[PDB]
């Protein structure tokens, strides 16, 4: 069960395929592509705009019918440089991100069974929880923390 | 969607084009304007009677209509010299903030569509909540922690994919 | 509204001409008067029985009339000598510092308008909350902390 | 007002009275006499079967008839020295101050009107909450936090202005 | 009322009388005598399969008629040495203290009257909380933290 | 009573008979043989895809028919090198544990009785809460926490002294 790092890569590949190049209007960053989950931390990101991934913790809870509820929380940080403005620029990342996570559907979802292929399933829900700020420091440099969870059943039952 | 900096900018606007240079009545301040979101922190400022206006976290829950309830919070303050005395001169200038923050009508919203022109919107309520004063630590300075929250309607963004 | 340190000012006031060298019954102390908001923390201070009134966070509720109701705080700090012993003198001088507080009436008080006059108005009540003392470190001198609530409504009304 | 010196003195010279080379029964530590509020905190105290009764942090609140409850704590601390076993005698010790402060009587004062005589007055009700005792270090000394609340009615000084 | 060391002397006789050379299958520990609280804290103890009775934080609460009802706690440790596994025998022990505490009646006591004889007594009740284990660290030895609580009715009532 | 090794052991042994070499369809680890409670921390382990279970605190409480409810907690950890991916493979092992919770069975013991015999006993119920993996610190490496709890009915070793 779980799939977290499929959550993640799923999450990153419709962001970066809802952000490349197209729709300008309803969307606005522009992004080539720089999205990941691969490389983060701080270190590495030599290219700027760029939105990273985390994996967190996660809560569950069991009915009792074999169904199972998972409650998942993907921290979400951006990194800004002073194209126009800090704040102006960061807010209008946010506004972008929070626009991709919740206009537009459920998310594909790309599990792997043992020794077969992949059976493209979904993710129940979104909520976007508390969304955070960097500080003064670090001017030339920009932080926009972003905690959004995510809940799915996984495609199994128990006994 | 958010407008948060757009709120913040609408804010700080207001503050300024409200106590600059007119309606002397209820309002003694007389800033030619100082008050932004640009600069901050403590470096810089070398003029003083020098509000501050933050970006805080905001707060977020959903209701079964499309529409997003989230709570802003804008953690603005306030820094002034001695003059004739800090206390006296810093409570009147939190309260000349408060009695605009409160008294004259909303907001307004000056927020930008994508890649578009500006069109205004509106913030539902507005409350302020607890305010904090500095110690006697920096005496020729002070600050003034005052706390304010924003109840918000964002563009309903749903409903048209 | 906030008005507060026309509050406090008020408090210091009542204060001195309420314990000053008049009505031995009731009072005493005999202060010929100390009690200030300027000057406090600790460095200078060399007269004692000194009463010092601090500054503290304050709290709003709204009601939905335009009626504003504002919790306020003001920590209350005394330092005393060796008189006669730290613990009764500093206790009877708690003691008749919490009877100015209760006792007598509600607050004059000195607001002031903006470009204006000064309309002397009310404080509604007082409420008095827990009072410490220090521990023994600093014999010759003594610290007891007086934790009170001022609760007032602001002469204005919103939209 | 308050009056929590008072009580302090008042029950350390219960303790005295009631300790100190009378009853032998129910009794025992024959204290001659050595407990106070004036001396604490470790230093001096050259003597032991020493307690030391703290007077702390209190609480209150307002009932509508201009009657006042107030909480008010009295942190109560031992010290003993061996004499066959550090943990029987502070048992006993403390088993002896829980029995004077639970029964015998209420509580006396001898508080002090404003430039006037002692006129007497008693204590509401005791309680007495957790009882800590100390560990194994400082071998030959010892301690047992005592943590004793007392709920007593100031005079009702309002009302007569 | 207290009687905190004799709680503590107590349940220490107990556990020898119901631990030593005999009654064995019951429990298994052939301990000859180790436990007893004088001697704690981790120096001294020489030898093995030692436990230990520490003295802690009581609680009380008054009842309307003098009844008196205090919840007492008894942290409790256990120490081992190999000869097999640490968790295998740590759990033996742990087992084996439990069942001592639960399976045999409430406790015999030897409180002890002013000037006078030993009036044996009991006690009410008791409840064993939660039980914890060492960490990694300090392999050749053992640790575990066992918490219990005591109730008991103290021989008087108030006036 | 207690079981706590017991249960550790039999789980673990459920473990390793369950990963080792069979069944390649739903479950895919591979584990030849390595997992136990013996050896953990992180010095040692020199073999990787190796799941370490903790021993933890446990919860207690008592009903009145001699039935003792006992929360125990297994703290369990996941480690692993890089192979294709540290994310990749983390994920499917953990969620290979995880199926071992849910899908399989209950939880068999093999308690010993008193200088006596083992007479196998079950556990009532499993419930997996939160689960939690490390940072980007110790790149080729990695953590993934898993806390598992386990309600046991232990032997009702009351009303027969």
């Amino acid at each position: 069960m779980d799939h977290r790092t499929s959550i993640a890569q799923a999450m990153v590949d419709r962001i970066s395929k809802q952000m490349d190049g197209s729709q300008p209007d309803e969307y606005f960053n522009n992004l080539y592509g720089n999205v990941s989950r691969q490389t983060y931390k701080f270190e590495e990101i030599r290219e700027f705009p760029y939105v990273a991934v985390h994996i967190g913790t996660e809560t569950g809870q069991y009915l009792p019918s074999g169904q199972q509820w998972m409650f998942l929380e993907l921290p979400i940080l951006v990194y800004d440089k002073e194209k126009t403005d800090i704040q102006e620029q960061l807010e209008k990342l946010v506004a972008d991100i929070k626009t991709v996570i919740d206009t537009g559907g459920n998310l594909e979802y790309t599990v792997s069974k043992p020794n077969g292929s992949t059976f493209p399933c979904e993710a129940t829900d979104m909520i976007i929880t508390s969304v955070s700020t960097d500080e003064g420091l670090l001017a030339p440099y920009g932080l926009a923390e972003i905690n959004v969870t995510v809940r799915y059943q996984p495609p199994r039952r128990s006994l």
